[PDB]
C-alpha cells in the first residue's frame, strides 16, 4: 500500500515517458516533412521500446498497468496519424505481442481509447495480415461475454 504506491508511481512515470517520446517523435516527423531532410529520423519511442516491452511483460505488474491507464500511452504509440500512417512494424509487433499477455477488459479499452485503435488495425489496408488478425483475435477476446 506504500509498496503499491511505489508501483503506481513507477507505472505513471513510464506513462509520462511514453507520451514525451511520442510527442518528440511527432515533432521530428513534422520537421523531416517541412525540411525534406531525410537525415532527421524519429527515435525516441524506439529507444524507450525495450523498457516498455519489459514492463508490459511482467505478470505482477498487470494490475498496476491496468489500474493506472498505461494502455492510454500504448494506444498513443499505435494510433494512426491523420494521414492514416502507422508506427513502424517493430513498434506494432512489439506492442501487440505484449498486449497479447495482458488481462485487458472492456473498461480498460474505453478508458484508454485502445479499443477504437485496435479496431482500426483490423480494417486498415496498411497493416500486415498477421497483426490485423491478431488485433481481431484480441478485440474479440477482450470484449468476450465472460461466460
Amino acid at each position: 500500500d506504500d509498496l503499491e504506491q511505489y508501483l503506481d508511481e513507477k507505472i505513471l512515470r513510464l506513462k509520462d515517458e511514453m507520451n514525451i517520446a511520442a510527442q518528440l517523435d511527432i515533432d521530428t516527423l513534422n520537421k523531416r516533412i517541412e525540411t525534406g531532410d531525410t537525415s532527421l529520423i524519429a527515435m525516441q519511442k524506439v529507444k524507450l521500446l525495450p523498457k516498455v516491452v519489459s514492463v508490459l511483460s511482467k505478470a505482477n505488474l498487470a494490475d498496476t498497468i491496468l489500474d493506472n491507464n498505461l494502455l492510454q500511452s500504448v494506444r498513443i504509440w499505435l494510433e494512426p496519424l491523420p494521414d492514416g500512417s502507422l508506427p513502424s512494424f517493430e513498434i506494432q509487433k512489439s506492442l501487440f505481442a505484449a498486449l497479447n499477455d495482458l488481462p485487458v477488459k472492456t473498461e480498460h479499452l474505453k478508458e484508454s481509447g485502445l479499443g477504437r485503435v485496435v479496431i482500426f488495425y483490423t480494417k486498415s489496408k496498411r497493416v500486415e495480415a498477421q497483426l490485423a488478425r491478431l488485433a481481431e483475435k484480441l478485440i474479440a477476446e477482450w470484449t468476450r461475454p465472460i461466460i
